[PDB]
């Protein structure tokens, strides 16, 4: 397959919705072979169970809040991986109020500051931590929504930290760019996965996205995870410091009329 | 002129270079009545002046790194005018080495954290603290760049915080459109100031938007001023969630081949 | 007021309600001299009696498709105006078919060609036309809509063809720069115009944009206009190459769902 | 291979170093069953060889200008194939004036028909008349260029016409989506093609690109290639209406200060 050889590490794979499982289930079709990370104690059996299932007992604990926990991370990789070729960061948090209802609402220095450290400022803070094991040909890539580009309803100070991410495929694009190591993020369509079970205007978007978007269907976590499978392989190597919509067509139209 | 009887609260002018010093002047031009913020004692007496040029002696306090003087500036603001019709927000903020030489290098979480609270989230944190006073026509005026939007070297960390801050002008936008308020940012080309004696990289973007841009000459802060002042009045009453470049056209252009 | 002095031509003033009324009647509110033009001979009574209300007898024909008629529009000026210091383009066209229903039934080679011919070509031609008698500090408008960047059900070849035109903007501001002279398009919202009786979806988008946009209203031609007036001004002298929306920040959300 | 099966008509494959010969080879590895197009029949025996490169004796003559070329193309193709599957559009034509020095000198109302004529309408016109013998789930490409987004100097009027043709992109992805076709863009860095013998300007653009962009290299036609391949696959079967980068991330900084 077109990932034979490559060595990939996934956060976010929380369950078999997630849009990191299709990312998996899709490098691994390609002939990847893959790492995962988890949050908190109680998820150790469930990811571990994952990581089998794509031929991997490679898992790691990594709250990405914790710097000490970042660098233990590619500590205990580099025990079993010389080189690291591909990373996924599928990983977001705000606290419920500041992505529900009117913007301002939900807007404190903290829900601010939190939405921002793990949303946003996680990324290129794995990608610093990963780089003496990076191959030259390594590709990192970030999962993103609409919400950093146009205003959407509830997503709020989501929005906000998503914009920060999506400038931080850029400036990481131009940073180990030199290097060879290529950058990029998918904009991502809803998909029900457990963070959309936050607030459900997601039903709302959801319907919307059937049927307005130029394919009238909404997209799955497997054609998610095709892109991204492309995107970690030597079959993007022109790419980097892109933002590609897998959305169904979405992004590019005024719907609802 | 066209901002005649409108009350507008002018943040970050620093010295006569500073972009709200033009703003500020244009504002006046235009018969607005000018009220003024100012980071720490000492410059309590060079604003004064400032303020006194624009037959104004409205000045206070304001860091808004802290929630109380926010808080209190409004209250203070309040005793003096019953209402808000604009709010210039050109304050910014990232330590010297997130903002020079290589992306990572400078990358730290208390950095990243540093920038975006002071350079993003302080833009809809004084929107939100003003709500209460802000006229149902105002209109609120934020600064960014171009580094925002592309990855520009040197810029860093600031780009990112950029690039939140104007996700942060639509969702403002949205937030407070149902009660008339507009919300708009200026992204200015490089202007001399005392924020531009960080990394004299600037010399060089300086000379480089001279030779390449489609005006062939660098902006002014007259320029910005008159597009702010523009923005500010109800000339501007059809605007509201735009980020207008004021940069002689160089954003628009691949320079320098 | 901040046009005084400036002489400025306007095409596609057709009825009050035209987009270039609200242009006119702003530029003549801030001290313009006008001049206007008008396609076919039964237009000529009319023309005239809105050029005198703007206190001008200068109306001239040019019908856009005609090469010899855009040379002569600008020699009969010119016996007028030494200079010219603005130029307004309102002007678009194409078949009914090509602006209904499924983008690819309404598609011939004539269809295309007539739409890129009179909506896009038309600007820099006009241009090209004018500029051995623009004043340096001339400015060009040209009106645009969203339809350019996204998909909007009905616009169809007329999406085509505005992106062209916006792109002409771009090129434009870069030939005429060094010279001094400067080049915009105003983006504007849905406006019940004579054009807009052409589909009727007109009347679902204006309720959507009432519904969706963040200033929950339409946009009139008297806020096109001033925006339209600004951009011709002085006051915008560091602006060029920009697509401005004028649109309640319809362009800057997801609205519907 | 990710082809498989798959039925892809090429255009515009003209020698050994066209964007289209990438694309050839790319589709061909991954299981794909070629035809290609032609203009002119001194080029017949060149694409003949071309052809059974890659294992195929479909050629076909199409001069885009041609309304009979265009419907006796699939009218030929349809004799062997019952099913197309793919569309590569990889052809472009401005007169050399209009691609040469300043945008204005250039500019003439026939060469900027030919321009969008050959290098944006014949798009949509080869989808129109494919239309009743794609796939349910074909895919269509067409190759643009970032003049189309921001000005270049010399690109000039094809900067516009490819603006035009990415706008098709997204109207053509709304026609025919609720069918389950895709249509995508790919806006490919420079690449030492015999279009790029036009102007040379294109000698320092290549090397702007390869000292600026993120992987401080150019683009090839093998990268440009393997992109084209993935969004002609059901691996892209998320994708629609996109215009995606191959270019290094070139068009994500701004380079060379
Ligand atoms: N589901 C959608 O509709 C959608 C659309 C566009 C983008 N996205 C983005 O895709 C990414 C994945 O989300 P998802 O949809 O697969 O839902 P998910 O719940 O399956 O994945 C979210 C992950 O974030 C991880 N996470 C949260 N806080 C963390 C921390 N402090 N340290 C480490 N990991 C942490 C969770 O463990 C979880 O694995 C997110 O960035 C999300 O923003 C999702
Ligand atoms: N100068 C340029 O080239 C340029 C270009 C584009 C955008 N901008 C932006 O314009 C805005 C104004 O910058 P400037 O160029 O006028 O330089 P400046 O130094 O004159 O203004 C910066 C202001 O930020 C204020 N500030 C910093 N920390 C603060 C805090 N904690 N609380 C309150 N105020 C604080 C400073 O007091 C200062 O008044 C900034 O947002 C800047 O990012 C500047
Ligand atoms: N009305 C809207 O909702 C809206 C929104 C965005 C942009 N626009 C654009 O604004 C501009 C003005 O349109 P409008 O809304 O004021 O409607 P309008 O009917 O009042 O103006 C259109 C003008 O195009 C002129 N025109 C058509 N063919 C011509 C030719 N061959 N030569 C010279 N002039 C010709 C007509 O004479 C008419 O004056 C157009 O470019 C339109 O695309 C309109
Ligand atoms: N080479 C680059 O740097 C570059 C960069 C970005 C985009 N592109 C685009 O990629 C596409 C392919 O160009 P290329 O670089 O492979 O150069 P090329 O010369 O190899 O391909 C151009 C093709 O256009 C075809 N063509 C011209 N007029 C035609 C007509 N009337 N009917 C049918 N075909 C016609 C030619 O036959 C030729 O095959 C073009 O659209 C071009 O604009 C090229
Ligand atoms: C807000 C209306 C539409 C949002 C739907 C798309 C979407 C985007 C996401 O970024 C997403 O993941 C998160 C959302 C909020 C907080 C944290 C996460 C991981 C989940 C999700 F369903
Ligand atoms: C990094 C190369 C080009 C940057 C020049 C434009 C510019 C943009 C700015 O946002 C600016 O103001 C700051 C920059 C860094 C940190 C804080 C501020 C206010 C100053 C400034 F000169
Ligand atoms: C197609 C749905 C929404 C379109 C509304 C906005 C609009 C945009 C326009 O460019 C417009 O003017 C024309 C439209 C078609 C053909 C010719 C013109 C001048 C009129 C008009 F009402
Ligand atoms: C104008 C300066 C940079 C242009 C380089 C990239 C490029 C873009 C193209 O679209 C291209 O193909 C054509 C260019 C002009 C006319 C016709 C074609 C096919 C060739 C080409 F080298």
């Amino acid at each position: 397959g077109f990932l034979d050889g490559k060595r990939i590490l996934l956060t976010g794979l929380l369950s078999n919705r997630s849009i990191a499982y299709g990312i998996a289930k899709a490098c691994k079709r390609e002939g990847a072979e893959l790492a995962f990370t988890y949050v908190g104690d109680r998820f150790k059996d469930r990811i571990t169970e994952f990581a089998a299932e794509f031929g991997s007992e490679l898992v790691f604990p990594c709250d990405v809040a914790d710097d000490a926990q970042i660098d233990a991370l590619f500590a205990s990789l580099k025990t079993h991986w010389d080189s690291l070729d591909g990373l996924v960061h599928s990983i977001g948090f705000a606290p419920r109020e500041a992505i529900a209802g009117d913007f301002l609402d939900g807007l404190t220095r903290e829900n601010f500051r939190i939405a921002h450290d793990i949303s946003a400022y996680s990324f290129p803070a794995l990608a610093k931590a990963a780089l003496p094991m990076l191959s030259d040909d390594a590709s990192l890539l970030t999962l993103s929504y609409l919400g950093a580009e146009r205003a959407i309803p509830n997503y709020n100070t989501m929005g906000l930290a998503k914009a920060a991410l999506e400038a931080s495929v850029r400036y990481l694009a131009v940073s180990l760019g030199a290097k060879g190591v290529r950058v990029n993020a998918i904009s991502a369509g809803p998909i029900k996965t457990l963070a959309a079970s936050g607030i459900k205007s997601f039903g709302k978007i959801l319907d919307f996205v059937e049927s307005n978007s130029p394919l009238k269907r909404n997209v799955t976590i497997e054609q998610v995870g095709n892109a991204g499978a492309f995107l970690l392989s030597d079959l993007a190597s022109g790419v980097t410091a892109e933002v590609m919509h897998v959305d169904s067509g979405f992004n590019a139209v005024v719907g609802g009329m």
